[PDB]
């Protein structure tokens, strides 16, 4: 028996799911949530053997400890071991497309624990044990015993124990294959691992018993009244002694309480349910829970003889919130959600799959502190400590089935397909039995990327019967089908309309609009975060607070799905799709975060904290509105901080209290501000800032801010005329210009400048030359490969029109001596086999002050695909510590992606000026930059700039960051006018057209000069 | 055409049909008797079964076939004949005048079932004028009904044979056997002859 | 493995559900619904032996003919030739209510037949074996080697024999269960056979 190449078998012997349960045999226990002596953990150390095949495993392992085996911790996955591979592949499957056979070389990990039972667990009552998560089937055997198997990676399996065990040690041993039938349903784009990489448990359960219960609350039209509604199922000895009790408790005053015995209403002619019973708890003003205020009730279900025997009793956390779509709109408690969401896999670079609760928390942390309120749990249910965690923390929560089939072509083969309807069944209705009474939970998924078949309508109506209180979304088959409740796309764009052949990706601002529909769109996915991504984020926002029905979705992705190698030395670094041998592999397609794998933000997430703000500001005059996007609380742990600049020079500041009711505005009137005669502009910028500290967050800490011009004033002011003027010397190879200490060498072959001296040290170790590209960015590339290349891609267009490899070819280098300054003049074509892509003219006035303007212009034939960027790059010989600029920041933004960067006067480390994106590209921009400071030098204009130990040159060439060697001296990259990264997709260009180079002639101008 | 699925004698009626756990066994009882049957031009309406109560088992099923097979309506019993589950509020013994009020599945007279709030559906009886016996008494009340009721669209008489069987006395005649006759214990008798026409097709 | 006592197990190496097919191999005779060469029927005289559960059958009888068994018509209901007798129960199951669990006496038919193919069948494409109706479940075997297992005692379970056939004269063993899983979801208001 090959159970495990049968979809029709999913399990034997396996227990019913239901809800969390420990079987508190105290009360007061359950009702504060202490550990319960009667759920046990079997986590640490187990033994483990791993062979190839199933058939590999020999018969004495049933009843002995195999001598070679290792000694390892669990839970964990046995890739991470080192035992065999992780594979990274995306949507082709990390197995032959055959169902439902897997590969006969199928690795089987062979786990076995020693444990000890006390002989109280066996005198009475039920002894099972729960495995939380076992990738991707097993077979168990307890004492030599077989017991059962099951299936489905991401959901609890337990198994009655009471006959198999004995007093004292008893030893389990587990046969965990990497490959099963299941494996079709779990083609998620993740590392590929395998093993017991959730919690191992023994629970000891009475043998009467509260074998099931489910929460309920529901309330009138203003929240101001509700009824919690518990059914409670039980299994053992019925009799009529039997009563449950349900308390609710508010920190410890109990609220609400009823008694009653077994047997519910007459459901049909052949009565009720004996074994079941209804409470209903009437709640007056409940405080109700949201994202906002994760308010919480701890229910207490006692299972007990009428006369006040506790058998045991169960509990949960108890969020009152109501969530329902009316009229097009996603309501909670009766007001239109905005989601700021986020998908997360559940990744550890050390790990691999294997959740820890610091992690999680560190994670949910980070979330709020980001102004995220929402979590996709992309894409299969997650450990069950998350759950609890959003309940608390408060995050809102789409719980999906573990249920993808991308590889199968047509994507619905195994979906649309009744034999498969079991297995599927069984992934969605499982999930919904453990996780349905957690309030953090708001809307159910029923997988993803599986096609829309017919066995999606199915559980979509079950879930709907089963559960009324929340929505069913899903995907699949063009996002709008009958199978959900929203329109839930991923990367439809906001004005764009994709229309591909059946599953279209309509701009989502049309997509609510056609004929007939009237649902709510949340996207699944947008904003694909891979490497230096987030372009256009800041319209989505726009989009979702315009239009009532958008809103929101859920950023792909919180983490990079990076793991850690160690190099010859030891050293730690960052690996991705074949770095572990793993093919065919999906490369870097795996680092898709908005963080990297150890937590450290990438760039666009403050881009996302800033459009996610819950403050909107308005300016009149001095007059600041604010208006709250809060639904449901007051300003009540904030305060307005704001500040006028002169350019980088503080000249006023305050502090106002912000008490703005949800949904309200708040006018602010600033003081008489600060009204300078001296040139520059002026600027106000505001914070949100948090007094007192939060579970989720330090005192002081910022939520919010915004910046605005207010007046400028222009430079008039004539420069004092010099006490010199520069000479020239000429050669037929160059122009020479001096002027004291300092010195400048123009090449006449090549026409660009080649050195400088200040005192009489070179300035130089490369000229400086125009820069018509960029080292690509992972959405330059898409899905491009040597092997494929994808002429569609920006990196692909650049590369087959030459652009990489045009060469400046010199048209004129002249020199003339002005009355107080000498002037160069260059023009240069840059061509490529026969055509000219670009003309740069410019001119080069050093005056008698020792500054050298530069002024550069430039022409783009009009029918070469767009440049990445039009500038100027030189290699510095000098190295500094500091970079000091006056212009956006601090960290790395580009032209789609700057919205969080305020203008102001930065100050960093050389090394803050480098973003180590793993797959290195482009990176560390600063735009809108009006001085520049490294070393002796400044630089100044209206420019975007990046300044590293690495070459444009090095980071094309380059695969991991890892790799990349700091070069002598500094790279400079001065650009006129940089692309945009885009993002809306990392597959298709998605730089929008505003943002790309296309205007034929650009002007530029900057000014070189020293100190 | 009806799915293969009874599970009267569980209590309450719909123990196994609202228990996921026996979804994959009923799906199959449903799926595959529509991939058997669909192109037959005289199947015009599928059943989900017959008294297995009401379970979310039946809505799944329901939804399948609605999206597998548009062209045929579903119709389902149980649960009180006028569920989520059916297009036909499809009563089985709902009288034509008289109510008969029962708890949680009442069986309104089919005039008055018809204008209830908010419902719009046809009804045509799964099963009405149960024939055991001398019977049948009270037939033209359901016809004048359905001939003045648009909405009223008939119904299927339970039932058209008596499952009567053949034994033999010690003389090797033959004759018509009912529940026990065979040592079958417990049994119900007589309940198993309901025919319009005896065993070997001679009218009643 | 008691697979007639878990209703996760409804079949095992069942095909897929289909309509009526009769593999035609003329258009004309497939228009006039005339006979097709490539559909046989095995309805007739098979052999039959009765057991009081599935633990009584001797393996013997997967290889051969039992001496004891009779020769009956196929198809039957095994009550009607007065094996065991017809139940006539209406609501209250024939069987204790405790699912998924059956009987331990569960009488149990073993039907063969000997048979034999044309030759271009065991040359080459794909010959499997319908059985219309099999109350209640039933596991099949073919020239001694087991083939699969198939519920639901009122739609077609088909299984390919291909792999089983062989030349000359070819054995089925089909051991049928009078109670199973499938018998919760089989409570008609009729005699139970
Ligand atoms: O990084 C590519 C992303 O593509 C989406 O289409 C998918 O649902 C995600 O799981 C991820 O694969
Ligand atoms: O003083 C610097 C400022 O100059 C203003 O003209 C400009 O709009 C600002 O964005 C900033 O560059
Ligand atoms: O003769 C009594 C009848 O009762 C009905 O309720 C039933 O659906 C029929 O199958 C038959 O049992
Ligand atoms: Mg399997
Ligand atoms: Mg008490
Ligand atoms: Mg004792
Ligand atoms: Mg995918
Ligand atoms: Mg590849
Ligand atoms: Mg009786
Ligand atoms: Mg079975
Ligand atoms: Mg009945
Ligand atoms: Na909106
Ligand atoms: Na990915
Ligand atoms: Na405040
Ligand atoms: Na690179
Ligand atoms: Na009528
Ligand atoms: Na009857």
């Amino acid at each position: 028996r090959r159970d495990w190449e049968n979809p029709g078998v999913t399990q034997l012997n396996r227990l019913a799911a239901h809800p969390p349960f420990a079987s508190w045999r105290n009360s007061e226990e359950a009702r504060t949530d202490r550990p319960s002596q009667q759920l046990r953990s079997l986590n640490g150390e187990w033994r483990f053997a791993w062979f190839p095949a199933p058939e590999a495993v020999p018969e004495s392992w049933l009843e002995c400890d195999l001598p070679e085996a290792d000694t390892v911790v669990v839970p964990s996955n046995w890739q991470m071991h080192g035992y065999d591979a992780p594979i990274y592949t995306n949507v082709t499957y990390p197995i032959t497309v055959n169902p439902p056979f897997v590969p006969t070389e199928n690795p089987t990990g062979c786990y076995s624990l020693t444990f000890n039972v006390d002989e109280s667990w066996l005198q009475e009552g039920q002894t099972r044990i729960i495995f939380d998560g076992v990738n991707s089937a097993f077979h168990l055997w307890c004492n030599g015993r077989w017991v059962g198997y099951g299936q489905d990676s991401r959901l609890p399996s337990e198994f009655d124990l009471s006959a198999f065990l004995r007093a004292g040690e008893n030893r389990l041993a587990v046969m965990v294959l990497r490959w099963s039938d299941g494996s079709y349903l779990e083609d998620q784009d993740m590392w590929r691992m395998s093993g017991i990489f959730r919690d191992v448990s023994l629970l000891h359960k009475p043998t009467t018993q509260i074998s099931d219960f489910h929460v309920a609350t529901r309330f009138n039209d203003d929240f101001s009244r509700a009824v919690l509604e518990a059914e409670v199922q039980m299994c053992g000895e019925l009799r009529d002694y039997l009563r449950v009790t349900v308390s609710l408790w508010q920190g410890e005053t109990q609220v609400a309480s009823g008694t009653a015995p077994f047997g519910g209403e007459i459901i049909d002619e052949r009565g009720g349910y004996a074994d079941r019973v209804t409470l209903r708890l009437n709640v007056e003003n409940p405080k109700l829970w949201s994202a906002e205020i994760p308010n919480l009730y701890r229910a207490v279900v006692e299972l007990h003889t009428a006369d006040g025997t506790l058998i045991e009793a169960e509990a949960c956390d108890v969020g009152f919130r109501e969530v329902r779509i009316e009229n097009g709109l996603l309501l909670l408690n009766g007001k239109p959600l905005l989601i700021r969401g986020v998908n997360r896999h559940e990744h550890h670079p050390l790990h691999g799959q294997v959740m820890d609760e610091q992690t999680m928390v560190q994670d949910i942390l980070l979330m709020k502190q980001n102004n995220f309120n929402a979590v996709r749990c992309s894409h299969y249910p997650n450990h069950p400590l998350w759950y609890t965690l959003c309940d608390r923390y408060g995050l809102y929560v789409v719980d999906e089935a573990n249920i993808e089939t991308h590889g199968m072509v047509p994507m619905n083969r195994l979906t649309d397909d009744p034999r498969w309807l079991p297995a599927m069944s069984e992934r969605v209705t499982r999930m919904v039995q453990r996780d349905r009474n957690h309030p953090s939970v708001i809307i159910w998924s029923l997988g993803n990327e599986s096609g829309h078949g017919a066995n999606h309508d199915a559980l979509y109506r079950w879930i709907k019967s089963v559960d009324p209180s929340r929505p069913v979304q899903y995907e699949g088959g063009g996002a709008d089908t009958t199978a959900t409740d929203i329109i839930c796309p991923m990367y439809a764009r906001v004005d764009e309309d994709q229309p591909f052949p059946a599953v279209p990706k309509w701009s989502i601002k049309k997509w609510l609009s056609l004929p007939g529909e009237t649902r709510p769109l949340i996207l699944c996915e947008y904003a694909h975060a891979m490497g230096n991504s987030l372009g256009g984020f800041a319209k989505y926002w726009q989009a979702f607070r315009q239009y009532p029905r958008l809103q929101g979705g859920f950023v792909w992705d919180w983490v990079d799905q990076s793991l850690i190698k160690y190099d010859e030395n030891g050293n730690p670094w960052s690996a991705y799709g074949g770095d572990f041998g793993d093919t065919p592999n999906d490369r870097q397609f795996c680092m898709n975060g908005l963080v990297f794998a150890d937590r450290t933000p990438h760039p666009a997430l403050t881009e996302a904290k800033h459009q996610q703000q819950f403050f909107q500001f308005r300016l009149s005059g001095q007059t600041i509105e604010v208006t709250s996007e809060y639904l449901f609380r007051h300003s009540d742990n904030e305060l307005l901080h704001w500040m006028v600049a002169l350019d980088g020079k503080p000249l006023a500041s305050g502090e106002v209290p912000l008490d703005v009711a949800p949904q309200g505005k708040q006018l602010i009137e600033l003081p008489e501000l600060p009204q300078p005669e001296s040139a520059g502009q002026l600027w106000l910028t505001v914070r949100v800032v948090q007094p007192n500290a939060t579970a989720w967050s330090e005192a002081g800490h910022i939520s919010a801010w915004q910046q605005w011009r207010l007046a400028e004033n222009l430079s008039v002011t004539l420069p004092a005329a010099s006490h010199a003027i520069p000479h020239l010397t000429t050669s037929e190879m160059d122009f020479c210009i001096e002027l004291g200490n300092k010195r400048w060498q123009f090449n006449r072959q090549s026409g660009f400048l080649s050195q400088m001296w200040i005192g009489d040290k070179k300035q130089l170790l490369t000229p400086l030359r125009d820069q018509f590209t960029r080292a690509p960015l992972d959405n330059d590339i898409g899905v491009s490969e040597a092997t494929r290349i994808d002429p569609n891609a920006w990196v692909e267009r650049w590369k087959a029109a030459g652009h990489y490899q045009a060469e400046a070819a010199l048209l004129q280098c002249t020199a003339d001596t002005l009355a107080d300054a000498v002037l160069i003049t260059t023009a240069h074509a840059w061509q490529h086999q026969g055509k000219t892509l670009f003309i740069s003219r410019k001119t080069y006035r050093i005056d008698g002050s020792g500054q050298m303007a530069i002024t550069v212009d430039v022409e783009v034939a009009s029918d070469t695909p767009h440049p990445a960027r039009i500038g100027l790059n030189c290699q510095l010989a000098q190295v500094a510590e500091r970079v000091n600029w006056l212009g956006l920041g601090p960290q790395e933004n580009y032209p789609d992606r700057l919205t969080a960067a305020c203008f102001d006067r930065w100050d960093l480390p050389l090394s803050d000026m480098y973003t180590p994106y793993v797959f290195p590209s482009e990176n560390g921009l600063r735009c809108g930059t009006r001085e520049l400071n490294y070393g002796p030098h400044q630089w100044r204009g209206d420019f975007q700039f990046n300044i590293s130990r690495y070459s444009q040159q090095q980071l094309m060439e380059t695969s991991h960051r890892h790799l990349l060697h700091a070069e002598e001296g500094t790279w400079l990259n001065i650009d006129g006018f940089h692309m945009g990264i885009g993002g809306d997709d990392s597959w298709s260009p998605s730089v929008s057209a505003e943002f790309q180079l296309s205007a034929g002639r650009y002007h530029y101008q900057l000014v070189w000069c020293q100190k």
